[PDB]
DNA sequence: CGTACGTGCGTTTAAGCGGTGCTAGAGCTGTCTACGACCAATTGAGCGGCCTCGGCACCGGGATTGTGAAAAAAAAAAGCTGCA
């Protein structure tokens, strides 16, 4: 039990991060409880969004 | 000034009622654990600060585009007949 480093958003294969969002989802009073994936598909979106605008 | 709509007739339709019978599926229970909160400790991603240098704002000057008048051509249109 050493064994550290990698984020969620190189997981997920995306540039947003996923970690921040779900902070951001945490601390904004959106529901008592958050999934590991909400995050992830989230910003996920948000990447696709801001791509297709790009 | 033309005919699209409102009125009002007689005829036609199926909405609404009041009821009966069948059951999908809403919603409730109790059980049990995978998952998410929280935690502390650990660490590298993203912040401010800084420096650079190439994109773009600004320039002048000439090329090209777009409007309007004026003169002119084409145009419908306007006072005058004849002939019936
Ligand atoms: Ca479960
Ligand atoms: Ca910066
Ligand atoms: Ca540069
Ligand atoms: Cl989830």
């Amino acid at each position: 039990a050493r064994a550290k480093a990698k984020t969620r958003s190189s997981r997920a294969g995306l540039q947003f991060p996923v970690g921040r969002v779900h902070r951001l989802l945490r601390k904004g009073n959106y529901s008592e409880r958050v999934g590991a994936g909400a995050p992830v598909y989230l910003a996920a979106v948000l990447e696709y969004l801001t791509a297709e605008i790009l």
